[PDB]
């Protein structure tokens, strides 16, 4: 099972990304999905995370009211929109799956990682 991050690149103070997470194969049981981001000297920490239908999110407390999480469980997408960025979000963004939507936003709990898309915020 690979988790595929997409849609990083160059973008502008201000700006707004979207990112998706794709999936290798399909499962049978319900995951909760989550966005972590990692920058140059730091630990991985906590972006965004939403339960299995979607219904439920909670949001880092640094992108919080700028970057929104959503899901399509019909093409079995996980998205990311990013509005109004700053040159601090720059980093490499990892998506990832937990069997559970209590763990899914604490490192060690997801059971799956994506091999991470960068973003690179100029001024
Ligand atoms: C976490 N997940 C990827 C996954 C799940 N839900 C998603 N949901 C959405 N909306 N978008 C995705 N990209 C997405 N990705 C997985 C997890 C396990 C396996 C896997 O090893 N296959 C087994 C394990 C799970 C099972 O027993 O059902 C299988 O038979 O499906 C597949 C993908």
């Amino acid at each position: 099972v690979q988790l595929v991050e997409s849609g990083g690149g160059l973008v502008q103070a201000g700006g707004s990304l979207r990112l998706s997470c794709a999936a290798s194969r399909r499962s049978s049981r319900s995951w909760a999905m989550a966005w972590f981001r990692q920058a140059p000297g730091k630990e991985r920490e906590f972006v965004a995370k939403i339960s299995g239908d979607g219904r439920l999110t909670t949001y880092g407390d640094s992108v919080k009211g700028r970057f929104t999480i959503s899901r399509d469980n019909a093409e079995y997408l996980v998205y990311l929109q990013m509005d109004s960025l700053k040159p601090e979000d720059t980093a490499v963004y990892y998506c990832a799956a937990d069997d559970n939507y209590v763990t899914a936003s604490w490192r060690s709990g997801p059971d799956y990682w994506g091999q991470g898309t960068q973003v690179t915020v100029s001024s």
